[PDB]
């Protein structure tokens, strides 16, 4: 029985989630013959109240090099990738949920990554599986893609349509545990940004920018233009879309005005819906937020790391899409 | 660089379809160093029409012990079983869509399955993601999972829901290719049996026994019971179910009523819904069944293959539920 050395970055939520999931499974550890024990856990405030051990708090950053893996959710984008670059360059993997830092660092990232060293299931729809589900579709070639990916934006939408305010939902997101305490990225529809060009690498394109995504978020919506959209039979929804124009991939988030019963607009959760040839239609759904459904994820990885399994690989080249797709309607 | 040398056991219509689908994709496989070939293709009768070069059938047993891969899509469980045991037993790989061979013949195949010789995403769902699905469902653990299996009898459901008598609905199944001319397995709950066990020992018990699933077919539904239905707001599926019993796994396969908004009645593809702790509610629909969207399953598996990760594993140890369930009523 070895010891599964693991150095935490992130004692927030998502990782006071993830330490906690670790132990409570302990057990399952076991079948592989391993018992986790955590070399550290960063945290950016050692004194918020925690249910991590005291002797395993660090307030500043430490050696990583001994881990056999580095889990991080810390969120920000240069810190982080300052502290899992050493361990990545000694071939130590990464198990993140940190979508802004592998969309915005994935000059440094990506050499890791195509060695199969960084598992992210939870930086896209948290632990709903949404990576996994677009690697079972590279049996297909993509057509196109949608997804509602922000649990914040999604949330506010949906109480918005009942007749709550945009405030009133935003602040119960937030208490729900579903946005953070600045909420910009993800209503400005940043967040579904970083997430969608994570899903365009894996799938079509390794290299796929983030600055060539389109986005643009929920800001203008209001109860009275949800209303209006309901009484002709559709739903407006923040929508990430992947899909052909011109002979190259494009990709855009903004709010869409969808059928009523499309499975975009009638699901429980978070979504992605894909055609692909010859598979067909498929849809995957979930939650896309919160500490339990995050650490689910990034517990997933670990597992999948233990099995033998490689990291989330980027597509394997570039590929241009098969057919000129055709964009939802804008609000 | 080097070859892909694939054996394939099967010429039917899953067969032909992957075999095309390699033969297309080919230059991509260039991307993992090897150039794909097929060896020969097992079929029943070489002299019958088939999208395959005739100088590749072979009508009798072949050596397959120089293959890399060794794809099956025979249907039924001794023979096939017979057939690649040698190969597994070389190291070889199995890339299969057989959930009956896999249902029935576990004892003999489970220790291959451990090695992570064998890869069957297609064998439950056909191309749309199930078992990687539950691959990152680990992450958390089960409380209860339903699932809508088999394409026929969703088929058919669909099809008396609107009128169609039970027989006229079948006719029409087996008329468009979806039912065989006995469809015995499909209509008695068999095959979403085979498959449900299958999605149970990879998620929760290796060793599920497929004869503890308890299987009832459609003999009881006739188009007056789905109006009863329709009445009080719910749908009439063939659900596939695992859940906790008194304090053990019960799998059991059944006509139920859902509520109409619930995810898997609105579903118009095959569809398996899970909820866990604590990731929540996760729900992942798409085809399951016909050529295409099966070869999309085969072919992901051999992309997960040439990627180097190993095929799917059984659950690492069994454990009981952590909850009582019980699934909707029945008819
Ligand atoms: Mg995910
Ligand atoms: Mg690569
Ligand atoms: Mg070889
Ligand atoms: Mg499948």
């Amino acid at each position: 029985m070895e010891a599964l050395k693991i150095a935490l970055l992130g004692g927030g939520t998502v990782g006071s989630a993830f330490y906690n999931l670790v132990l409570e499974r302990a057990e399952e550890l076991s079948a592989f013959g391993v018992v986790p024990r955590f070399l550290g856990v960063l945290v950016r405030d050692p004194r918020k109240p925690r249910a991590i051990p005291q002797e395993l708090l660090r307030a500043e950053p430490f050696d990583l090099l001994e881990a056999d893996l580095v889990v991080e959710a810390m969120g920000g984008v240069e810190a982080p990738l300052r502290l899992v670059l050493p361990a990545l360059e000694a071939g130590i993997p990464l198990i993140t949920a940190n979508k802004a830092l592998l969309a915005e660092a994935w000059e440094s990232l990506r050499p890791f990554a195509e060695e199969g060293l960084i598992y992210h299931e939870a930086s896209v729809m948290a632990g709903t599986p949404a990576l996994s589900f677009l690697e079972t579709l590279r049996g297909s070639e993509l057509l196109e893609l949608h997804g509602i990916l922000n649990g914040t934006t999604l949330y506010i939408l949906q109480e918005m349509e009942k007749g709550r305010t945009y405030a009133e939902a935003l602040l119960e997101a937030q208490r729900l545990g579903y946005a953070e305490a600045d909420p910009t990225l993800d209503v400005e529809g940043i967040d579904a940004a970083h997430k969608l060009t994570l899903l365009a690498r894996l799938l079509v394109d390794p290299g796929f920018p983030f600055a060539e995504v389109e986005a643009q978020g929920i800001a203008r919506l209001t109860p009275e233009v949800l209303q209006k959209a309901e009484a002709r039979g559709e739903r407006v929804r923040l929508v990430a879309s992947l899909f052909g124009e011109g002979g190259r991939w494009r990709a855009a988030v903004a709010p869409r005005r969808l059928p009523q019963d499309h499975p975009l607009a009638r699901a429980r959760g978070n979504a992605l819906w894909v055609r692909a040839r010859p598979l067909g239609e498929a849809f995957v759904t979930g939650p896309g937020a919160g500490g339990g459904a995050t650490a689910s994820g990034l517990f997933a990885d670990l597992l999948r790391f233990l099995s033998g399994a490689p990291g989330h690989l980027p597509a394997p080249r570039a590929r241009p899409p098969l057919e000129e797709g055709s964009p939802w309607p804008g609000v």
